[PDB]
C-alpha cells in the first residue's frame, strides 16, 4: 500500500477521483456561461465577473479533493472535462436556472460520496466532505435561489441591467 | 532629403497625411456629440462627458501620427478639418450607432495605410501602427458594441437615464 | 454579422478556438504534473508550485484568446479537454522534457495560428499573437531548457532535491 | 451522576482515559528522539527541534482530551506512561519510519474510539474527534511520508545534513 494509506477503501479512493472531474466539469461550465455573457451582444460584465469567480471556486474545489486524494495515500486519476452541454446559456434567469440544477447535481454527487465514505467506515472523509464540501453546496444553492427570485422580480431588459449594476457587481 | 529619413516613402508620407485628416475629423464629430448631449433639451450629462473625452482621444491620436510624421522625416500637410455631418445626433442608441460606424472606418483606413507601409517594406512604420492605432481601434469598436446592445436591452426613457447614471459615468 | 467583425476571416476564428482549446489541455498537463510531484511518494514540493504556477498560466493563456475572439466578434466553441498523455510523469528531468515537448507543440500551433492570419492580412491578430503569445512561448522554451541542463548537471537523489529548493522555491 | 453528564457512556468515559494515556506515551517517545538528536555523536539539531515541537503537540492532545473528560463529566484516571521501545533510534530515516508507525497506531486508536461514541450515539464526542484528532492525524500521517521519502532520495551522509538545514529548519 502507499504510505499514509489508512481506513481509505478502493471505492472511496474511485469516488474520489470522480467528484474531481466533476468539479472540474462545473469549472467549465462556469468558465463558458463567463465567456457567453462577455460577448458584445449579451454584454453582462459583472454577470460576466460572477462566473469567472464561480468558475476559480470549482477549480479550487478539484485542486483541495486532489490534495486529499493524495494525504490519503489515493492515486490521482484524471479523465477528460467533457464540454459544456451549450455554447449559449440564454438570458441572466436561463444561465441562473441552469446553474441551480448544477450546483443540485454536484450536492447529490457529494452526498452520494458522503454515503460511500459511510458505508466503510470513514470517519474523516465524511467530516472532510461535510465541512469543505457540503456545507458550501447548501450556501451556493440557497445563493442561486436568492439570484433566480430576484430576476424573476427585476424582469428582463432594464431590470437584467440593474441586477447586474447592483447585486451582481 | 530630410536629415531623419530612410526607408520613408512618399507614399506613405501622404498615407500619414490622410490619416491625420481623419483623427481630426473624427475628434470633430464627437465634440458635436459632446455638445449634443449637453443640449438643455438632451441633458445626458454622462453621455456627454463620453463624448468630449472620445473627442480628446482622437486630437491625441492625430497628434502622435503627426509626431511620427515629423520623427521619419515626413512633411505635415494639414486639410480642413470638414464639419459633421449631422448638426443632431437623435437618441443614446442613435449617436452609439453612429459611433461605431465611424470608429469602423476610421479602422479600415488605418488598415489601409497599414498595407501601404506593407508595400514599401516598411517595418517600423507597420509596428507603430499596429501598437499605437490598431490594437485601439479593436478595443474601441468591441467597447462601443457593449454600448449598443446594453442600451437596446435597457430602451428608452428610464433606461436611457439609467444607462447615463451608472456606466457612463 | 457581429456587431465588431472587421478583416477577421471564419478561418482565424475557428484557429482561435482550436488555440483555446490547446491552451486548455496545457493547463490540464500542468495541473496533473502538479499533484503528481505533491504525491507522499515523490514530495518535491517547489516542483509542484512550478507547475501549478504554470497550470494556472496555461489558463489565463486560453482566457486571453478567449477574450480576443470576443473582441474581435467571433464566436467561442469550447470542446473537450483531453485527460493528459500519463498519469504520471517518472523524475523531475523526465517531466521537464515532458515540458519541453509541450511547450514547442504550443509554440509551432502558435506559430501556424500566425500563419492564418498572416494569409488574410490580419495585421492586428498578427501583432496580438506576437506581443502575447510568440514572445512569451520562446522565453518559455528557454527557460525549460536551463532547467534540463541544471537537472542533467545535478543528477539524481541529493541533486533533485537541492534543485526543489535551490532553484524551484 | 457528576452534574455536566449527560449522553456519556461509561465506555467512552474509559475510552478517553486510555487514548490519553496513548498520547502521553507519544509525546514520551518524541521526546526520546529529541534528545538522542541532540547527542553529540548524532548531532542533527534541526531533526532534533522537530521531535521537540512534536513531543509538544502529543503533550497538547493529551491535555485537550483530559479538558474534554472534564467537560462531559467523566474523571480522569491517569496510567503510567510507558518508556519507549528503544533507547537510540538510529538514522534519520529510520527515525522517520518509526515515527509513522506511531502515528498510525495513534490514528487507529482514535478510529477505535470514534467507532466507540458511535456505538453509543455520541455524536458531539464524534464530532470532537473528527475535528479535533482526525483530522490532524491524517495531516500528520502525510507529513511524515514526506519526509521518509525525502529522505531515501537524498540519502545518508551529506544527504541527511542537508535535509537537516533545508527541510526540518
Ligand atoms: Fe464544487
Ligand atoms: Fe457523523
Ligand atoms: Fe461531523
Ligand atoms: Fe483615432
Ligand atoms: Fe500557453
Ligand atoms: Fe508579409
Ligand atoms: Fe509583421
Ligand atoms: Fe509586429
Ligand atoms: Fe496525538
Ligand atoms: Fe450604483
Ligand atoms: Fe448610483
Ligand atoms: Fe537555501
Ligand atoms: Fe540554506
Ligand atoms: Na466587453
Ligand atoms: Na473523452
Ligand atoms: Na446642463
Ligand atoms: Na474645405
Ligand atoms: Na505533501
Ligand atoms: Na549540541
Ligand atoms: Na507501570
Amino acid at each position: 500500500q502507499t504510505q499514509p494509506r489508512q481506513n481509505f477503501h478502493v471505492e472511496s479512493e474511485a469516488g474520489i477521483n470522480k467528484q474531481i472531474n466533476m468539479e472540474l466539469y462545473a469549472s467549465y461550465v462556469y468558465q463558458s456561461m463567463y465567456m457567453y455573457f462577455d460577448r458584445d451582444d449579451v454584454a453582462l460584465p459583472s454577470f460576466a465577473k460572477y462566473f469567472k469567480h464561480n468558475s476559480e471556486e470549482e477549480r479550487e474545489h478539484a485542486e483541495k479533493l486532489m490534495k486529499y486524494q493524495n494525504k490519503r495515500g489515493g492515486r490521482i486519476v484524471l479523465q477528460d472535462i467533457q464540454k459544456p452541454d451549450l455554447d449559449e446559456w440564454g438570458s441572466p434567469l436561463e444561465a441562473m436556472q441552469t446553474t441551480l440544477a448544477l450546483e443540485k447535481s454536484v450536492n447529490q454527487a457529494l452526498l452520494d460520496l458522503h454515503k460511500i465514505a459511510d458505508k466503510h467506515g470513514d470517519a474523516q472523509m465524511m467530516d472532510f466532505l461535510e465541512g469543505e464540501y457540503l456545507k458550501e453546496q447548501v450556501d451556493a444553492i440557497e445563493e442561486i435561489s436568492d439570484h433566480i427570485t430576484n430576476l424573476k422580480r427585476v424582469g428582463t431588459g432594464l431590470g437584467e441591467y440593474m441586477y447586474d449594476k447592483e447585486t451582481m457587481s
